[PDB]
């Protein structure tokens, strides 16, 4: 059975998804670089996963509303209108922003995963840090193709260049 | 010709219109009455009328970014916050903020058609202000139902009165 700690955190990367899903649709409208509509898709997959296993037992939605830039948690929100007030600089400062909210999950994601054993939350929190460190080195390499790169924030420095110097899984 | 002055109003009912159309939506994916989703298609159509009317006169489109409560005029961002978190507090006060935004676009409309003779400018304000006179008829009808009713802010209490008593147009 599911511990009052685990549910806490499939309530927060609901919504942790849900920021990369509204962040990047608010970018690809922006900016119209097809590389946010792509992955905005997939974040609303990720959304989905966690959905799934928010119903398996039963626990509350902190998504009341799906409209882009609502959250439960103020986190979130606040999350949210940073990253796009700086992802409206430039295409670049967009695209850093794409990488950003990647390496916050990633760094998240290792949190819970070492805060569980249930092996159900565990393929869908191993997927859902595959899918984060694809799109991560999706959205370095566009920046690389704009003259620039990435500085990660959450995880190591250590793990960020395993990340980009190893090939799309 | 058109003037800076008139140009100026148009600027300002691009976002004024995209205002009812995100919040509208925004209370729609709260609350799923039908009403908001309904009317917010309507907002849809009066913001691309005020987008064709940029496009006749070639004046920069406020909006930069399609999504939902990303505005250029910080009024519009200000009412976007303020109206979503009124009315997400229970039905009742979401369909008194569906009031409210039409009752100030009824107010500015006035206020801008006030401002300008030019004839195709006219045809769409009133158009739009005829619009706003019947989704105010809608949202004020459904919050009867709910055992309340609407107190203007922006319009008069006269003019209030005589859109409320009076049929769909
Ligand atoms: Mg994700
Ligand atoms: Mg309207």
């Amino acid at each position: 059975p599911i511990s009052e700690e685990e549910k806490e955190g499939l309530i927060e990367m609901r919504e942790e998804e849900k920021l990369a899903r509204d962040v990047y649709l608010t970018l690809y409208n922006k900016w119209k670089l097809q590389i946010f509509k792509n992955i905005a898709e997939s974040e609303q997959t990720h959304m989905d996963a966690v959905k799934y296993l928010l119903e398996k037992y039963n626990i509350p939605d902190p998504v009341k509303n799906d409209s882009i830039g609502v959250f439960s948690n103020p986190k979130f929100e606040e999350l949210y209108k940073k990253l796009v007030e700086k992802g409206d600089k430039s295409e670049v400062d967009a695209l850093k922003v794409g990488a950003t909210i990647e390496d916050l999950d990633i760094a998240d994601l290792e949190k819970w995963i070492n805060k569980t054993d249930n092996e159900d939350i565990k393929f869908v929190y191993e997927n859902l840090m595959k899918g984060s460190r694809n799109h991560m080195r999706a959205f370095v390499r566009m920046l690389n193709n704009y003259g620039s790169n990435y500085t990660p924030q959450y995880i190591s420095k250590e793990e960020y260049e395993e990340i980009i110097s190893s090939s799309t899984e």
